[PDB]
């Protein structure tokens, strides 16, 4: 069956692990070690296609930088996550965008921008500012809550759809 290799990136604490675990296991994890990096696989149906999602939940620095370059080169699409109550996490998106493009040496890399923690009252990044950034990149923007599951399937399935559009060219 078709496999899609997805990589979830973003600053520490934005909800990469909580988003991934909601997708895979359908529960919200309140506490998951910020230093754990692991991969998960799940069979899903997207637009009638039975496929396997192979998802790497990243944790930042690696023992050796070659390990970062390896997952960036093999990954087919990237979920770039910030938290709507953490402006620094939003600013860091610029760094992830640039680094992934540089490792892959490509200007066309399937990516989706995710603003997580949308259930929280505290917000420092309004939707408009994130829409403006996504428009500048030419990629979709989705607001999510790993707690309530709002937008979770959409974020991952939209990324698969972006990979499909890239592959058909
Ligand atoms: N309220 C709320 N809390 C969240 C959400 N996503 C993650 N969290 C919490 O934010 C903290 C960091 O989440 P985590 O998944 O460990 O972030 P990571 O470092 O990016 O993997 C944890 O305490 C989670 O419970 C969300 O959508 N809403
Ligand atoms: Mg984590």
């Amino acid at each position: 069956m078709t496999e899609y290799k997805l990589v979830v990136v973003g600053a520490c604490g934005v909800g990469k692990s909580a988003l991934t675990i909601q997708l895979i296991q359908n529960h919200f994890v309140d506490e998951y070690d910020p230093t754990i990096e692991d991969s998960y696989r799940k069979q899903v149906v997207i637009d009638g296609e039975t496929c396997l999602l192979d998802i790497l939940d990243t944790a930042g620095q690696e023992e050796y930088s070659a390990m970062r370059d390896q997952y960036m080169r093999t990954g087919e699409g990237f979920l770039c996550v910030f938290a709507i109550n953490n402006t620094k996490s939003f600013e860091d998106i610029h760094h992830y965008r640039e680094q992934i493009k540089r490792v892959k040496d490509s200007e066309d890399v399937p990516m989706v921008l995710v603003g997580n923690k949308c259930d929280l009252p505290s917000r420092t990044v309004d939707t408009k500012q994130a829409q403006d950034l996504a428009r500048s990149y030419g990629i979709p923007f989705i607001e999510t809550s790993a707690k309530t599951r709002q937008g979770v399937d959409d974020a991952f399935y939209t990324l698969v759809r972006e990979i499909r559009k890239h592959k058909e060219k």
